């Protein structure tokens, strides 16, 4: 026979994987696994599961920050160069895209045929939320609050949310912590957003105002925008994607002088109030008060 | 009451989503990997609501690898008009594609078959490996061996002429192992793709000329002639130009045929062929019925070779 | 005594000053609102002496604004030969044209005419407002309606149009109005423009294939492609992309025939036509002789519609 | 009727100009408006008129920095972004030269026809003094300082006489200023093209020696090229266009080298002493001592 | 036992360092300076052992200067195919180039001729004078004279010529000085190639369409059109230019014509030949027999003149 | 006669070699210099024929690093801009290359038909250097480190030995010398590979790490990369030919973490070492004891 198959190696594993493993020996946050820990006083879900769970949120977490930078046409990611600049675009668009997979196969370990439905759909709406990005940021035509806010809730909110929902799969209390997780996760968006216009360790982190560099619709940029649609100025600026200090800077100063910065401060108060009252009400229906969570919370929003 | 009332994802939004895609979907193809189903489904048989299903399924993991496959090559052409990012851009390109492959796994689930999820997931992963290889290789300047080249291809190409068989197995009553065949077809298919791409006018009218030059890619016989004189150095070097330009990529096409590299890859189509009809009759002797239409499929893959 | 003594400026230093505007000048073109000028003068009768110095200044500007377009849009060809900037860079074109723009003030106050200063100063505010919208429009990527579109035309080209029977009538001894026709003629051959610079093989010839879609323009038939099914965005995305591959043109071109646009447009022009006879008819049948040559210009300006 | 004429609306008329009102919403130092006052001293013009020949001179004045910026391909100006780093070159240019049009339009409301004929000659002389240096510039041709200072009286120089000869179209005395502002308007660009290369604060406002970015053959400039004809350095970094400091640095020391900058000090010098003998033999005919003059002729030399 | 061991220079590696200069080698050429050598041989009479090493030599030279030639213009296309650089890159190109240069010394050597070197040596030197003050003009911008320019051609293109006949004199036992022959007939062939680079379709198919202005040469007739009419600065803005584009060089080459520098440089050609062909009869007359062999380079080189 | 021959005139010559004095007026080391003068303790060649082989040395170490900067893309030279940056690269290129020419004829002024060859020899040596060295980098094929120091004995040992050839050339000891300057010659290069990246003054003189910008497989690259072939971060590094310091620091970082600069310091210590005991061999054999030439062994190798 003119050809035999190959088995697949672990040197062809390693080459796959290297913008995948660059990322992942880079020293991040661990919002995600705190917020698991956090909603398994709850869920009390065993630790041979949990940790398939653990392992499926870090892996999707990371290959979507390798196909994020390239879309956005990042330069810094945790302070260290993207992994594109390195291995190139092509490469770790796969490495990324390839991981979603692996991590498919990594969550039919929980043998749960819930699980992969659960699975299937969060890689839906992330794809929906990204989209919906995109298709704003290239056309120049900046969303609603409320529209923004609903693509928010498929992608960042998108894992969030795999994350609970794999969790109450492996579990068999039956109250809903779906709502209280997207919550969640669209207050840590919004801080997120507002901390790349306005934290030093962000401007460290990604460089100064990278979202103005990447031309995003963010929620501090959109509320600057719509404030007054008789000046062009901002939405101006992000057309040009400056990598200019210069042009940033001015921008920044625009966002404040239409107070975005405190707006958006009011709302994340506004929501983290919701969060707090959803809380109280999951306990007052009989679960043990969890202390955790409220330190996510408290911390997520911690600046601001 | 609450600040943040979630919504309905709504046909609009859909319809923004999937731009890139039915942007591809509109421009006529061969719809050849339908012809392989059908002529597999003569032995197989499945039923035509499970049949259906399986053929949307390939369709759409095939559309959506070419939106992502013209990004990652730099392509400028696809079926004889602009790819599909030159209009989209490649961010809404690659995420379409994207997004795709998991409404395409929504699709299988519809087969309610415990085993299609696993078949579906091996062979994405084998996709994602092929395409690293090669990727790797053309990133990095180094030819592989014929025999990487094949391995490679066998993940890549082949990957989805076998998720369909596979899904096609696993909704037949009849346990007869085709897959050794269908990537074997696989494999030649992809060769002829090599071929053709660098010596056929509808190639060059639908794709340009020797395209795969341009995008620097260690294909079946640019390997074969860059490897029969390792003491000549001008192809691998026209490989990392990227050339646009129509005279570099005659140029590099003229040596390939003074390294007889053309040749040389027709006589190892000619051999997969004689194992592929081999493998056939061995399949028809022992029971199945005898099958015109894989004969076909086969003679008009290989038709200009 | 002094340090600095000032020199006359010299007619070398003017050569310099006006190389793209006599560049531009050398290229053989149309003529027509020479010949509209001519129409209008068979019923307006100024005298030669003044009629002169109109023709003159409509001239410079005429040319003056090409330089200035052809910057602007990143034109490429103009007359079936470079444009301007091409030879002498974009700063001296730019300069070039502004600065006639203020010789043909200089040349517009022989007329010693109390009234001619506004009429050229509203002329020009009027030029630069169309000119500012379709700016605007373009990079902010919003498709105008077209009835936004076509005040901007009638800012833009209605604005030098308008400007010629403007001084005519304040040279001249009779008080009809002849704007709003002169204006309906102005919009008129913005729309045929548009539509021969998609649909013409001279217009190929002289500014290059669609050269509209290059530029990113919202032209009277593009509006109405991108508007016709707002569900699909391939028309306005290729605006964006600016391209200058002929197969995304083509493909674009294609797509415009498939929104009927230009029968559209020609529908348009064909109402807008019939106004323009329905007004001259009204001027004649209140006193003025039959004008012939107004109505050769009109289906002139038609022609290919 | 098919086609109905619409009014110019305010919201058109904010868009076109959107890069003027972003230039003028940026402090600069006003040496236009103190030189009208220290000549109103003389020529007495009543505010009514003086107000519309004020906003005149800076409607020209922040148009032709719309346009120059563009046509320098400057980075920044008053030490925040060009306007067309925000608004795109083609809006910025529109802007500039409609303004150009709406000061005619202002100029009008003085019902002076000589103030017409004024004004058409100054915007004749404005565009012949940046032809000619562009001609220079793109031909890589280094002017005489004749040359240069003729340029200088059409360009810089047109204005600063524009907003005296509408002045003195406006006032009964039969004195000719002109010559006087001209001279004013040649010192001040000599002192601009030295501060240029040699004040931090116009390393602040413009970036380091930016002339030498912008390929100019300015007055310091022409002296070093032509005082060593056979060293060819300077004249060849002016053709690369350096964004580098470092190429910057070393052109600025190679004028220093050839004492360019004390050529320079010295010339304006000169041209000051010129100046105050060509105020005081004004006064000596009929006028009242002018201390807002000197005052204006002693700041915009204040270094040098 | 030393940590570093000296290994010797290989055949693998000459290979390397020798690719851009094989490549070139492989094209067919017009082998004219091979028929120069061989018409004065008639002449000179050089023993064969001693042609044959600076025939070798003046060949290596000659590809050698083509690789650094091409870097220094950015050209695109030698003798009808890829320049060397666009397969090897620019810094390989470039140094197997200049490797050249010292292989065809120690070429040189051979000839065990105490003067060769230092007849190698000026003539090196002058390439390079001729060179340097070519770049100068085109950089600076600045039009030479005529005069200026056919001194810089007498060190560039002329000295080759120069080198070849000044190797053979030196190994020939008459003493007869053929080199004011040799550099007259070098800067003709340079001018010729001037002419032939815009009006000529075999140079068109060899170098691409009137690739002197895409270079910003200041050649012998785009100087005489530049200075024909120093007013108009068209054609030095396109030298500025460097245009890629056909429309601006068909636009340059008709007002090239209009200065009617064609037929200038025609009328300069025909004088110099004429003052050739009288050298050559002054030194048969004085004892040299006749030649026909050089007339019918000097007829050649002047063909479609 | 229509054609008059002109002679070259000393206006032509400056034009032609303003690249190469622009870089002959920047202030550099003078190894080369003190390592003929070294060697001459022992080979005693006289004045007149020691300057001419000064020059001459000095000369196409000059034209050397002006064809340097080019091929490998350098911004930075003597901590001033490279020549090339100012007169572009053709007019740069051909002056480095006719000095070449112009140091043979210099070459030619000492009589001696061995010194001819011997400049051949070496300039033949020089491009085999630069071409392998080039064939490796384009192809990003990472040579061997016994590759490596064969390619530098040819390149930057090229040099050193034509000096030192040169001056055997002219004294009439029989006494073989070139062992022992390739062996320096190699130190310096590997010394030159350390202190590119590892160097404050090498930052102010190149810029940081330029060996990386510029795509090199130097001395420590080749260690670092070979000492973990399954890791190919460092490898695409020197593919993307990086301009930032991010990246630049990042390989900076994984270079330490394979051990790459211990290694290379140890390396030059055992070659130190070999050089020390062939200087001391030569002495013990009739030469006088060379304090000098331990001075500049100790000097190169100062740092590390
Ligand atoms: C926080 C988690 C889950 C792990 C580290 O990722 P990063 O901290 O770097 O990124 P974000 O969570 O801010 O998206
Ligand atoms: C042939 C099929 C399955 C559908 C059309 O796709 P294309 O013809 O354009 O692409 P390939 O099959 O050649 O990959
Ligand atoms: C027709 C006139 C007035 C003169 C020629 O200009 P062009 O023909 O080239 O340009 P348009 O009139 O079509 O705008
Ligand atoms: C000085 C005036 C008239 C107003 C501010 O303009 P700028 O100060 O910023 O610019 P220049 O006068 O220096 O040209
Ligand atoms: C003519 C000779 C000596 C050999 C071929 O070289 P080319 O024909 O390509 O180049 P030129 O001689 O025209 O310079
Ligand atoms: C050292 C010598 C011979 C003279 C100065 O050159 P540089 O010091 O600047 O360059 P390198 O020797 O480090 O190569």
């Amino acid at each position: 026979s003119y050809y035999q198959r190959s088995d697949w190696t672990a040197d062809e594993e390693q080459i796959l994987l290297g913008p995948f493993d660059y990322l992942e020996s880079l020293p991040g946050k661990n919002m995600r696994s705190q917020l698991i820990q956090s909603f398994n006083t709850w869920l009390k879900v065993p630790t041979e599961s949990l940790d398939v769970i653990i392992k499926v949120i870090s892996m999707l977490h990371t290959a979507t920050l390798l196909i994020d930078d390239i879309q956005d046409q990042s330069i810094l990611r945790r302070g260290q160069p993207v992994a594109h600049s390195i291995f190139g675009t092509a490469q770790a668009m796969n490495s990324g895209n390839y991981v979603y997979f692996l991590a498919l196969r990594e969550v039919q370990k929980l043998q749960n045929p819930k699980a992969i439905s659960i699975y299937v759909d969060s890689l839906i709406d992330l794809h929906r939320g990204q989209g919906m990005e995109l298709f704003w940021r290239d056309s120049l035509m900046c969303p609603t609050e409320e529209q923004y806010l609903d693509m928010v809730a498929n992608k960042t909110g998108g894992l969030f949310c795999l994350a609970i929902q794999l969790m109450q799969a492996e579990a068999t209390i039956q109250v809903d912590f779906i709502p209280l997780v997207r919550l969640l996760g669209i207050i840590f968006q919004i801080c997120d957003d507002y901390l790349n216009l306005k934290s030093t360790a962000y401007t460290d982190n990604k460089g100064l105002c990278e979202d103005l560099t990447e031309g995003k619709f963010s929620f501090p940029i959109i509320h600057s925008i719509r404030s007054n649609p008789g000046n062009r100025q901002l939405i101006n600026i992000l057309k040009q994607k400056p990598r200019e200090d210069d042009i940033k800077r001015y921008a920044l100063s625009y966002m404040e002088s239409t107070n975005s910065f405190e707006y958006t401060r009011g709302v994340v108060r506004k929501l983290k109030t919701e969060a707090i009252d959803t809380i109280q009400g999951l306990e007052k229906h009989g679960l043990e008060e969890n202390i955790g969570i409220r330190k996510i919370l408290a911390r997520m929003s911690l600046e601001l």
